[PDB]
């Protein structure tokens, strides 16, 4: 959600959002269905004041005038149904379209669609194997630690894990909420569902409603990522200056429909309908200033997880088309993945100063006793099963065991992943 | 699913079971039904022979008798067309009524409901308090443990834990998935969603099929528990005999529609819509003295857990008709909550014989070579929040905190929980 005085003051601002973002909006239709909502509650506050004008001559009206009085009374009246409902499908038209403005990306977010993405850093190598190495599909099947026959339960797009590599899951998980923890953020384990307007405030709906599975005969849906309830906590409430930044790290099972990824990554642990994730969510004042202060520490609480678990990364700029109708900037973490010769992500770290906090409702008392929306941003810490395969892919043994990160020997209790048998 | 030829060589058995159960099914129409299926079956099997020879004989009859033939051929090959329908329509009537026929109760189950399930024995007393003791709402909402805000994002029945709560819930649940992989159980990390046909498996539909959530535009259904999963795994193999018994400890979320009396017990940590557990399930061999060495194993699992997490219990034998259509067994354990002055419910550990193997076809072959349906039994090894009401209140310090049991001080880093603030 952007300003509507804004939008009125510089659409150009916001036409180049939409053009270089590639939302398929009309402004100039959006403006002139704005106008056209105004024009006719200007016309309706007129009929309802002279509706009442009417009606309070006619206490004091004779006879044969107030027959007159009740004549005109009903005519009034009626066109004043008109215009309540002309206007009330009118402003409901102008509602959505309000909900697909996107925000104007930063001005050095490169343009064009993902082929514009430009890596900003690289850390680490791909390992040098002595072996011919296996990728993680043939690293499960030799060893035992996932069970293909989850596909006939569940259907596809789905895993379950089996001895050591169970276990290994969930360290990940906890190392990740323990190290969120030691870097101040509040620890949080969280639902997988939601009312509609927690989708509304994050933006996932209208724009990613596709991507959302709904829970049937019911208003709650299942959270793509646990950014859905850590935004919606605050709604309507003003938060003090000084609790300023909020820092939470959530945890939550994580669902995704995966509708439109026809046969994209559909081999193993990479892209399945339910996985789990730490989330790191920031809520910030509304400045620039704070803003990036906050991107920064987002980042590198990410570098920090990756190289604690010890796998080489590359940081990558997204480009307008890429990054999402609400971002200002967005940068990705992708991991090598060896058996495709790639980066694949494993983070996506994003701004998006007040166009969520303006849908949620997001506002705070600033220094000064004004009320403002805050600015929000949020990084990925740790989802499983997907960093699973640049873990075992990366860190393969020449007899197809696998060895476990220095930081994360203290959560499996053994140095090495063994097969299950 | 009940075996067809005992059903029929003793109805007495399943009449008794159908009253002790309280479950609302006419065996004597079911009955009737089968027999009518099984007449129909002989007689167009008996029309289907005569047929066969009536129109080759045709041929070769002599004018007069072919005649009689012809005759007789048409007027056989009405009828087959007429047993063939009726088949279809009483054959599909028979299968959903089979689908409800009860297992009989163990001889010693309490008769009656819920009224009349007995306690076993009791282990461990009831904390003595230097002070009056909290409720685990109260030490959740002093040491700001939980978030309340979770309730306008997510509806009720959700809960959000905050800070040391959160990390104690994680730990808890790895604490299990250890406790398990050490008592020789195979760690497993699940889905949450599985086909129609898992639960049909299980014996959740068609009786608890409103206890259920459905994904919307989809043919999946979220699990209540890691049992619709596990005991979906090997439907259709014919598992070898050595691989007896299968253990597998299962971790999922688990999804509940809680549409069973609202206002039941609902505020905190004990009836939530979503929800963690790790499962204990026991395949093995069609032997009632495999079954008992099971369910003493589950059971004497659970209780370990208890004693290392230093929690009061007592063990309850459950009536007849509390235990549901397919249990031959059920024990529940509950541990002693404070504030309510009773024990409340954290494990059941049911006995299943091959009710649910007959209705997910899991069979192995038994070591004469024959195949047969195996048995199933199942345990809760833990599940999160509901453990943590009993926890916080038994554990409670005099200043509001909770220390943390000895077994799960290395899963914490710390004896004690901290208030966040
Ligand atoms: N279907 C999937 N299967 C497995 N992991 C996935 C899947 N979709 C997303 N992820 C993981 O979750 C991370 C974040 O997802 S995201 O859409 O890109 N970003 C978000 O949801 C933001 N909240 C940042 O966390 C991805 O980097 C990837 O690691
Ligand atoms: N809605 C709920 N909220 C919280 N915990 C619940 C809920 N429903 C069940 N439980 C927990 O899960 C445990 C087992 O649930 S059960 O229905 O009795 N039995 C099973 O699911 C069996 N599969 C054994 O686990 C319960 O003992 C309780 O600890």
């Amino acid at each position: 959600m952007v300003d509507l005085k804004r939008l009125r003051q510089e659409p150009e601002v916001f036409h180049r959002a939409i053009r270089e973002k590639g939302v398929a909006l009309d402004l100039e239709a959006l403006l002139a269905l704005d106008r056209e909502v105004q024009e006719l509650k200007k016309r309706l506050q007129e009929v309802q004041t002279e509706r009442n004008q009417v009606a309070k001559r006619v206490p004091k009206a004779p006879p044969e005038e107030k027959e007159a009085l009740i004549a005109r009374g009903k005519a009034l009246g009626e066109e004043a149904k008109r215009l309540e409902e002309a206007l009330r499908e009118k402003e409901a038209r102008l509602e959505a379209l309000l909900l697909q403005v996107p925000l104007p990306p930063w001005p050095g977010a490169p343009v064009g669609g993902e082929e514009a993405n430009r890596e900003i850093k690289r850390v680490g190598g791909p390992p040098e194997f002595s072996f011919p190495p296996l990728d993680h599909v043939a690293l499960m099947e030799k060893n035992g630690w996932w069970e293909p026959r989850i596909s006939q339960v569940s259907g596809s797009r789905s895993y379950a894990l089996k001895g050591d590599l169970a276990l290994y899951e969930l360290a990940l998980l906890r190392f990740a909420m323990d190290f969120m923890a030691r870097r101040g953020f509040l620890p949080m384990t969280l639902p997988s569902y939601a009312r509609e307007k927690a989708f509304l405030g994050t933006g996932h709906f209208p724009a990613y409603r596709d991507q959302v599975w709904a829970i049937a005969e019911t208003d709650l849906y299942l959270t793509g990522t646990a950014e859905v309830v850590l935004n919606a906590l605050h709604s309507g409430e003003i938060l003090p200056y000084e609790a300023l930044p909020l820092r939470y790290a959530g945890y939550a099972p994580a669902f995704r429909s995966e509708a439109g990824s026809f046969g994209k990554d559909v081999r193993g642990l990479m892209r399945v309908h339910q996985f789990h994730k730490v989330e790191q969510y920031v809520l910030t004042e509304a400045s620039l200033e704070a803003s990036d202060r906050a991107f920064q520490e987002l980042l590198e609480n990410a570098e920090e997880i990756l190289r604690l678990l010890e796998l080489p990364y590359r940081l990558v700029e997204v480009a307008t088309g890429d990054m999402g109708p609400g971002k200002w900037r967005q940068v990705d973490i992708e991991v090598y993945l060896p058996s495709e010769g790639r980066y694949r992500e494993t983070h996506s770290c994003s701004a998006l100063l007040d166009w969520q906090a303006r849908r949620a409702n997001l506002r705070y008392r600033d220094p000064e006793g004004r009320v403002r929306y805050a600015y929000t941003l949020n990084n990925t810490a740790l989802a499983t099963p997907r960093i699973l395969a640049m873990l075992l892919e990366n860190h393969q043994l020449q007899d197809g065991r696998v060895r476990v990160p220095q930081a994360l020997i203290p959560y499996m209790g053994k140095e090495v992943l063994e097969p299950c048998g």
